[PDB]
This record gives C-alpha cells, sequence and structure tokens, in this order.
C-alpha cells in the first residue's frame, strides 16, 4: 500500500514544504538501500576489514565505515538541501559548496555498530536535522543546536531485515526495506512505547566502573523488591538495535556516564540526540540520568553524554534513584 | 572463487561418498536461502505475529517459526537422503516415507530466536546430522545418540549478512550468501577460535536464579583478580548470533542450569549439540558444567541442557570453578 | 553517479517546477520497477494466463496488463499530479478524484507486448503526459490533445536489461534498473539517432495487405539500387523493443496503414505520440506516411494511426515513395 | 514445488547415475546464473562495449562474450565432469587438466546474441553435451560426434524472464530462474511444439541472396494458396529468442544456406545441434533443408550448417519445396 516516498510527500505536502525537507529525505533513503545492500554481501565484498585510521572520536576505522561515509556526504550533496554536515567519520563540519546548498544541517552516524561488523550482528545508520538559524555563512556552528530543535531525526537498522525507523513533529513510523523493489513500505504508523517494559539492556563489563545509581537499578531488575520476576537482559552491541528493540517491546536502553567517561560514550550529535528525539516522540524519554538529552546545548560537535531512554516509567524510576543519591 | 555447491562435492568427493550426503546438504542450501529471502522481507510479508499454539518444549509459536519448518521439512524430504527428522516445532520424530528415504537423521531448530523476530535482531536455523545405526525400521531412537555421532552440524545467521557455517570430522568453514546470484560463496576456510577472548555472554536476568559458580564466574569478569581489564559483556538473545560472536570473536556464551531448570533451557538436540560439535571443531569447548554436551546419550528428543562454550580457557576457567564448589 | 531521481530533479529545479512533474515522474518508476520485478519472474507467479476480457482496442487480455494496469492507475493516482488517466486497458477515461488531482493527462500502455509475454520475449510500458488545457472539469477531452502539446514521453524495457528512455523539451535520456538497489541510474545522456541506419523492421506477414510504396521501399532495402548491402531485417514483435533498437542502432520501423486497417495498429494516444516524441526528441521522424504523427488532433482516445520512424534519412526515403505515388 | 536440483537428481537417479551428469549440470546453472546477473545491469558494469578481438568464426569480440565465456569455462572445469570443451570464443577445444577431468564433452555458446546486446534485446547461452568415447588421450575428436550422439542439449534465455530450457532423452522442461531466491523453478514440464504454427521467422535481408526454395516457401507464408491468413512475421535477431518462441507458440525459424554461406551462417556445435535436440525431443524436426542436422559427422568444431526447424508440418512443407527443386 505505502512506500517512503510516498508517506513522505503527502505529510511534507500537508505542511505546505518546499519539497526540500523532502529532496533531502529521498537522498537520504537511496543512502540508505545502498549502504544496505553492502552489508548484506560486505564479506563477499571484502568490506570487513580496516581502511586504516583513527576517528575525531576514537574508533578503529572499517571499509564499511567509509562506503558508507563517502555515500551519504555523496547523495546529501546532490540533494541541493543542506549547508552543514557533521558526520562521525568527520573531524570538521562539512560545508557544502555555495550551489548545491541548501538550509540544512544533517548529523549523522553513517555505520553505527562497527564493533558488531565482522561478527555479522546487526548495525545500522543514524541521522539528525536541523533547519539552519544562523544567517551566519554557514559554519560549525549551526550543528551546535541542541536536540529540541530537531526537524527530523531517524535511522536506519540493517538487521534481520532492513528498517528505516522515521520520526517528525507528529510522531514515529517505520517502514521496512522490500530488497525485491528496493522500495521502503510503511509496517508500522505512528508507533508508541510502552509505558514499562521487561528489558534491561546494558554493558555489564562496566559493572566496577559505574556509579551507585546504575548498581541500585541494575540490582533491582535482578532482585525485583516487589518480589515481582526480574527484567530480561539484552545487549546487543549495536546501539541502532537495542534502541529498536526497546522501542518494539520497551523497557530501557543504557549507556551511563563512568568513573573513567564523565560524559559517556555515546556522541550527543549523532547517536544521541536523534535517538532521544525518536524515543521521545514514542512517549519515552531519554536523559543523562541529570537533564533531558535534548536540551543540553553542544559545545564540541564529537561531544559524548550519557543517556538513558526507554519506557517512561523505567526511565523514571531510575530518574529517581539518580535523585536519591546526589 | 568458491561456492558451497563447489566446496561440497570436493570434499565429498575425497571422502569417497555417494552423493547423499551431498543432495542432503544442497537441499538444506535451498532451505536456508528461502528462509533468508522471507526473512529480509518477513514484516512486508507478515510473518511477524503468531500461528497459533505452543511448542512441545513450551514457545509461543511465531508464523515464521512454521514456514521455515515446513520448507525444512519439505526439502529434507525430497533429497531422497534423510529417514528420521527431529524438529523443534514437531511433537514427535518425524519417519520419512520409505520411497523417499534416506539413511540420514536430521535435527534442527527451523527458526532459532524467536523472541527477536519482532524487533529484527539476528536469528538463525539449527542443524545437525546423523548417520542411522539401528537397522531397526527408523524409529524415534535413531535421534537419540550423543553429539560425539555427529557426521555434520552447522546453522545459518541471518544477521547483518546471511551466513551459513558448517562443521564436518575435518573442521569449520563459513559461506556467506550473495543475494544477488543465490549462492553460497565460502568466506572462511577452517576455522579456528581463540584460545581466550573478552567477552562474557549471558542472560543475567537470572542473577538470582544463578548457581554460586556462574555467580562467582561473572563477578571475576567484572571484577578480574590479575586487575586486568574486565570482559565485555554481549547477549544479543539469539543463540545463533551469540554462539557466532564467540566463534569470531573469542570469549563465551552461557546459559547454564539454574534453581528453575535443572537441565537449563536451550535443546540439547537441535540447539546444543549442533553449537557444541562446532565449536570443538573450531577448537573451544562445550560442558553442561559438569560432562561434555557431546557426550551426553539423550532420552528425550526434546530434552534440555545447560551449555558452556567458547574459547576453551575461558570455559576450563568457568569448569575450574564448578569443580571448586561441587 | 547519477540516480533518475537526482536528475529528475535538477532537471526540474533548472525549468523552475512545483515539484508536481516531479512527484508524478517518481511514481510512474515505482510502478515500472514493480512491473519489471513481477515480469522478471512473471511465469513463477502464474502471470502468463488470460485474465479474461477484450479491451476496447481489441486486445486477448492478460493477467500482467491487469496487474501492470492496476499499479500505474494506482501510482497515478497517489501522486497528486494527474486528473486524467487515458490506459490501453479502459473504455473511458479515468477521472482522478477531485482531493487527490493534479494538473497532468497521462495515457499509457500499461504493458505493450502482449503477444511476447508467453515466449519470454522483450515487453514494455509506455506513456506520455501534457499539461491540462481547460478550465473545464476534466473530462476526456483533456486527452485529445495531439502530440506536439507532449511535456513528457517515454517507456520502459524490460528487455535482457530493464531501461527506462525518457524525452523531455531538451532530449532523452536512459536510465538502467539495477535490480540490487532498486534504482535507475543514467546510463545514456542526451541520445542522439543516426541520420541513416541500415535495418528495416516491419510484419512483412502482411506482405500482401501492404500498398505501393511500403512494398517498393521493402523491395529497395532487398534489392539495393545502389548496389549496396541490403538493409538487415528485425521485426521483435514488441513495440518497445523495436522503436528502442531502431532508437540504438539506426534503421526504420514500420506499421504502415494497409488494405485492412485503413489506419494502422498501434494506438495514437499511447503506442504512436510517446515514440514519435521520443523519436523526433532524439533527430528522427515520425508519419503516416501523409503527415507527422505529433500533428495529428486526435478525436477518439482508442484511435489508430500508421506509424513509420526512426532514421531521418530512411524515414524520408520512404516519405518520398509515399509521395512518388500518391 | 519443484526446483532445478531436486528434478535434476529425482530423474538422475531413476536412470542410476554416478552424480557426475548431475555435477555437470549444477554447475552450468550457477554459470547461467551468473550471467543473468550481470545481463540484466550490463550497461551498469560497463559490460557493452568490446574486449577487443574477432573470433575463430568471426565476430566482433564483447566484453559480455568474454565474462560468461570465462565463466563457463571455470565452472565446467571445476565440477570434475568434462574432459574437452568446445567454446564459440575458443580457437582450439579446451582439453580440461587430468585432476580435474571427467568424461563428458561440451559445447556451448557462451553469450548468444551479440548484435543484440546493446540494444537490451533477449540474448542466451547454448549448450550441448556427448559422453566421452574414445579411449585416446581426449582430443578435438572427441567433440567432432554427430547430433544424434547428444546426452544433454538446452541453452539458457535471458529475455523479459531468465528461462533454462533442457532436453534429455527422455523430453523437454522449462525452468524459470527466480532472481530473490537464485533458485530455477520447473514452469513447464515435458513441453511439446505444435505440428503446425502461423509464424515464418527469418532474416529477409537476404531475400537477394536467398536460394528457389527458401523463395518460395515465404512467398506462400505471405500468399498462402488455399487462401488462409497469411503466417505472421517475426525475428529477434537472437537464435535463443526465435528457437524459444518457436518452441512454446509453434512455427518455422530459419537460417538458410543463401548464395554467399554455402554452409548458412549458424555453427554446428554450439548453435545447431543442441537447438535441433531439444527441438526433436518437443516433436518438431531440424533440416539443413537436405538431411537432418543431428545426423552430421562435422569434420570441423567451428563448422557452419543451415537449420530449418520447427513446427514438423511446416519444416515438412519446406522440405517438400528443396524437394520439388534439387
Ligand atoms: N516531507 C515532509 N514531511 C513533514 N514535514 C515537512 C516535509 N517537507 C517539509 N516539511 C516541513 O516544512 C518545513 C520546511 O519545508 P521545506 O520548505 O521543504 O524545507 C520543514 O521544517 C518541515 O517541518
Ligand atoms: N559432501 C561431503 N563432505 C564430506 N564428507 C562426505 C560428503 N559426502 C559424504 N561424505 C562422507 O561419506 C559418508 C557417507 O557418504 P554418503 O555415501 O553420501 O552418505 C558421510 O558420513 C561423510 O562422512
Ligand atoms: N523534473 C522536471 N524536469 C523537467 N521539467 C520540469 C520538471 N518539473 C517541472 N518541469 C517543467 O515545469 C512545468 C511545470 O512543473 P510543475 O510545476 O512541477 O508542474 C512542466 O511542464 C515542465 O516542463
Ligand atoms: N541427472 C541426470 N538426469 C538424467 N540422466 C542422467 C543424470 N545423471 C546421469 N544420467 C544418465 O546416466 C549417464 C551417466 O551418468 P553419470 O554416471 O552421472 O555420468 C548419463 O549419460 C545419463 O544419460
Ligand atoms: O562496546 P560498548 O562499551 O558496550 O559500547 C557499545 C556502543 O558502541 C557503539 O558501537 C558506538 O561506539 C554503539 O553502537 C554501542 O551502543
Ligand atoms: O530469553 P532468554 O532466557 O535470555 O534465552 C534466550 C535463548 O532463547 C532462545 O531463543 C531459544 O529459546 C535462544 O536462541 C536464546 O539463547
Ligand atoms: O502482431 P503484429 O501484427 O506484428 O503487430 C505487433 C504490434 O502489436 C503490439 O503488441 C501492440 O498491438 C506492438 O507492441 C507490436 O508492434
Ligand atoms: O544477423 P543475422 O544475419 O540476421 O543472423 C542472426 C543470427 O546471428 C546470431 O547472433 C549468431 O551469429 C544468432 O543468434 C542469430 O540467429
Ligand atoms: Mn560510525
Ligand atoms: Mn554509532
Ligand atoms: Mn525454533
Ligand atoms: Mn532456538
Ligand atoms: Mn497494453
Ligand atoms: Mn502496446
Ligand atoms: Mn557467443
Ligand atoms: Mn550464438
Amino acid at each position: 500500500i505505502v512506500t517512503l516516498t510516498r508517506f513522505v510527500m503527502e505529510e511534507g505536502r500537508k505542511a505546505r514544504g518546499t519539497g526540500e525537507m523532502t529532496q533531502l529525505l529521498n537522498s537520504l533513503c537511496t543512502a540508505v538501500k545502498a549502504i544496505s545492500t553492502a552489508v548484506r554481501k560486505a564479506g563477499i565484498l571484502h568490506l570487513y576489514g580496516i581502511a586504516g585510521s583513527t576517528n575525531v572520536t576514537g574508533d578503529q576505522v572499517k571499509k564499511l565505515d567509509v562506503l558508507s561515509n563517502d555515500l551519504v556526504i555523496n547523495v546529501l550533496k546532490s540533494s541541493f538541501a543542506t549547508c552543514v554536515l557533521v558526520s562521525e567519520e568527520d573531524k570538521n563540519a562539512i560545508i557544502v559548496e555555495p550551489e548545491k546548498r541548501g538550509k540544512y544541517v544533517v548529523c549523522f552516524d553513517p555505520l553505527d555498530g562497527s564493533s558488531n561488523i565482522d561478527c555479522l550482528v546487526s548495525i545500522g545508520t543514524i541521522f539528525g536535522i536541523y533547519r539552519k538559524n544562523s544567517t551566519d555563512e554557514p559554519s560549525e556552528k549551526d550543528a551546535l543546536q541542541p536536540g529540541r530543535n530537531l526537524v527530523a531525526a531517524g535511522y536506519a537498522l540493517y538487521g534481520s531485515a532492513t528498517m528505516l525507523v522515521l520520526a517528525m513533529v507528529n510522531g514515529v513510523n517505520c517502514f521496512m526495506l522490500d530488497p525485491a523493489i528496493g522500495e521502503f513500505i510503511l509496517v508500522d504508523r505512528d508507533v508508541k512505547i510502552k509505558k514499562k517494559g521487561s528489558i534491561y539492556s546494558i554493558n555489564e563489563g562496566y559493572a566496577k566502573e559505574f556509579d551507585p545509581a546504575i548498581t541500585e537499578y541494575i540490582q533491582r531488575k535482578k532482585f525485583p523488591p516487589d518480589n515481582s520476576a526480574p527484567y530480561g537482559a539484552r545487549y546487543v552491541g549495536s546501539m541502532v538495535a537495542d534502541v529498536h528493540r526497546t522501542l518494539v517491546y520497551g523497557g530501557i536502553f543504557m549507556y551511563p556516564a563512568n568513573k573513567k567517561s564523565p560524559k559517556g560514550k555515546l556522541r550527543l550529535l549523532y547517536e544521541c540526540n536523534p535517538m532521544a528525539y525518536v524515543m521521545e516522540k514514542a512517549g519515552g524519554l531519554a536523559t543523562t540520568g541529570k537533564e533531558a538529552v535534548l536540551d543540553i546545548v553542544p559545545t564540541d560537535i564529537h561531544q559524548r553524554a550519557p543517556i538513558i531512554l526507554g519506557s517512561p516509567e523505567d526511565v523514571t524510576e531510575l530518574l529517581e534513584i539518580y535523585q536519591k543519591h546526589a
């Protein structure tokens, strides 16, 4: 029945758009379809391996990182829709050339889940979009806006299937990719997260580095005090996968500050904020433990932040702990 | 360069086979390719949902369970290669009809990872094969052989890519599926597992139900006593995915007996034993905590067992704990 | 490098469009991709057979006719771009409903080449587009415009490859479909036809029904009077295929009036005019034998016309004969 | 229901085979699937163009010629099934190396229809297979057997769909390729040709070079003397396509000797004989005009012959003319 293209246009029409938010999104889709095709046979393309470098953020860069990165930089460019790009792979903001330039700023993780490539676990692409504020010549500053300024945010999951999840002012919609005809077919319209789930998702390899609240919280999931059943544990290793499972099954996902990462691991611009926006749009929350993610005015484009998100009741139960303690 | 077909035949030729081990395997591949195609667009085929029943083992059965099941039952049948089939989905052994019958017994999880379907996490298919012993009319007994009798074992992963991993007397080989031409192209020849890794994989939602060894072991992964770095934690939720990551990255995977499941959760016939065989063939171990999995003469086809597997040094470190305690 | 999407937008941007010519075209592409996927496995979908009816024009209707028809009617509708549709399969004009209506009229052969389906020869889709003139409530009349009013025209070939050929005021571009990622990649930019070729393409099964000019002309192709080599003969059976080969190799294609079809066989609205427009835009001609096709004000939507098209020198050589005789 | 693999094995089983006729055939299929994938996007792979050479037989060699050739040479080799290969592209017989050698001789047109590549018309692959006679070290002679010695013959059509047609002692079966899962699904079981059709297929560009019988025959198709309707004319340009349409619709296909090609154009080994074998197995005929094709002991591997084939009544009507005249 409904293709992403169609849905795009019908929702962008009713909002009276110029078509520019549109070109952009459709450009992004092609990017996703291309990445997804490569991923489904990346080992047959010798795309596992290193490309040979370290990130601005520290990552040991893989070829897939590269390919998928170029693709997005390409497709966003040719869209005539954007003016500033912030990529995980790129040290500095990318300023579109003047003739190809649009009024949009786009932050993205071209391939989230690097630790999961070689072993063929789920991985994905995350992106956010803000409308340009400044009249300034477009600079790196036009990215340093908080999450509450996002006009669109989503991510693609190359899981058992390839899914494109997309949130805007009015809600979250999931579209799945039909490899056969190369289109994204709406699978879930206007998705909402459960008020409470029963899955906690965290790398407990940092049990020792964790703070007193995370510690108390986990213990409560494992030793429920109302003597209810203990939450299930899940941690795929790929932010896009865990966030998504949290989305459809409910529960909570966690990458908290620890004694070593005052500011957690995940990046504000291109992992944290879009995931938060999606999530709030579905009716769940997203906190550092101490403040909403979407309210944080970034000062650095590669800056990290902690992140608690998911079922509102769960996220709340833990905000309470953080209070109980600080 | 090398397709599964080719590799099959060249290795089956050198062993002087009848071609029967062969027909069988190739039949299995088609099964896998079909399952994989459906999975990559299962939501677009309305294959998420329930089919409407409970298993012999307890599972809330999904349509994918069904489809994928029928397919294997079909393809194994038409192969002329098998005589007894044991399926997760099927209460009783399936006895091939006499004209289509072969000298092989095939146990399989048609779709492992049901809790992970809806959220699009990795899932897969696991299978084992034994040569028929009895001259008896083929009965359910011809399945009740221990794991050290396996002639072939492997599984397919529908992860970010679709992989077909296969172990026989001589070693483990990975083949990836190229959707484009619908063939399985050898990606890794004669794979070996690291002697020690740094990932422990377990549902810690049962922290409370766990025994003293598992408990002590996890604590050691989190609080290394040689003050080394603490292992990373991973738990996809899908046996096929976690086993596989263990395979290529090293580390350990765990689904131990607990105060509620004297005998763990996973089934001996079609989850545990094939995974153990693969794993031992790669150079790692697979234990109940108390005995090798492959040495356990099953008495029931749907019987469960605990299972510790992975890097030999890790699996050993924990066997020691189990000793230290019992 | 360039996708149809991209090329669409960049050429529609420079013309200052509303995006409406655009939505429409992209809708058409999805239609084509869908038709093409089905065709590449139509026998495996039991799509060879009859659907069970006769056309307004006389055709024994096949299921593919139907499927492909519905698809276009669907996709053109949802585009918000059109107001009147004329289909080969549909007796009367189709008037889009008011809320979904646009300012465009679209005539199309949903699946050209029915005699060639069962035997797996090339087949295709042809379409034309005019901008609405009347302020009249959109009626069937808004289709009864001549070919020189076309704003866009092309067709898709499902040949050995799937090609999308598209002509507008500024020229003809070919895009090929990459099944892998489901996009149309520009293969030939701004195509031109040779001034003269060496292939004549005609159903000589009507040798007897043919007029004196066609007869004289064919004889000249077979017995060249400058004692040059005789033209090659080609006649696939599928208008889309023969027109296209004429396009890229040069030569001439013919479906002339005969003693039985005062007005030839092919339909003006949806076979003849778009093929003529493409062809003139490439630098060749298209004549009834007596008048340009694009100058013919249709009076009936299912009306036929003769059609000579291809290399300008050839088409001219034959216009001369038609003169020499009448 | 039935895959080529399955059908292969079940028919090869009942004949009590070694599996060697089998390996071979399945190797051939992969070859076909690979060629077909490339063809469906050959322009996107820059595979239109010249590779840069002339054949033993005269052809201006295209890259597709090359790719597809290598593939077959590869796959036939690795099959362990063959000992001599005769290719259109290869001047001399190819003698498999001793360790990879089998008891089979395989002649093939790796890509029939070169004049049709660039314009995206249907093209294909033709092949024949004979069992080795000599005890001689395998030489070029083991190919110089007549057509009545063929054990298997068929061809693949990359038309609107990709079809694999295959004849053996017991009859002709068509299998279509489902791109989706990369398998060949039986579409027509044990096919038969009509006793008479109404389509004559010939390059009438040689009207002038033709002999008195062909001339008289064509005139009869166009001016039926029983005043019946005149046959339809078809000539795709691609032997594989015209032969196939003849197969399923009935009628006749013609590439006769002419004043310039005492021996017609098509090659005996790899175009003519397999097409003849298929055709006779369906219940039609195949003649030079003067003698069955399958009875001709070749003396040269690249030798040509005329060829009339199709509906037995038609082929007969024309054999009579050839008599009437000589
Ligand atoms: N396809 C669309 N879906 C939803 N909103 C849109 C769309 N296109 C445009 N808009 C809204 O209109 C604003 C400007 O549109 P545009 O003129 O295309 O940049 C955006 O910030 C959106 O909020
Ligand atoms: N394709 C193969 N690869 C490895 N071993 C094989 C193969 N086919 C047969 N064998 C060996 O030969 C035994 C019997 O072969 P079969 O006669 O095909 O049942 C099996 O138990 C295998 O150990
Ligand atoms: N994508 C496009 N390519 C070429 N011309 C276009 C395109 N879109 C619009 N136009 C031109 O602008 C006119 C109206 O555009 P629209 O406002 O989209 O209906 C059309 O008749 C075209 O000639
Ligand atoms: N798959 C098959 N289908 C039909 N006949 C076969 C097949 N395999 C073998 N045969 C017959 O058995 C002969 C030798 O088989 P093989 O031992 O495989 O070379 C061939 O010449 C065939 O006529
Ligand atoms: O390896 P860790 O410490 O568990 O962190 C995993 C995280 O790393 C990422 O790959 C980004 O670094 C995320 O996708 C994922 O949540
Ligand atoms: O849901 P739990 O208790 O973590 O168990 C997960 C296990 O269940 C299975 O789906 C089989 O029941 C395995 O794939 C997986 O290891
Ligand atoms: O069957 P005929 O008389 O040769 O006409 C063939 C024509 O018919 C069509 O299928 C439309 O009727 C065209 O595609 C093709 O040119
Ligand atoms: O170009 P001509 O003379 O019509 O001959 C066409 C023949 O050439 C071939 O391409 C082989 O030369 C055949 O496929 C086809 O029948
Ligand atoms: Mn990244
Ligand atoms: Mn990431
Ligand atoms: Mn299962
Ligand atoms: Mn399972
Ligand atoms: Mn039609
Ligand atoms: Mn038509
Ligand atoms: Mn050739
Ligand atoms: Mn040929």
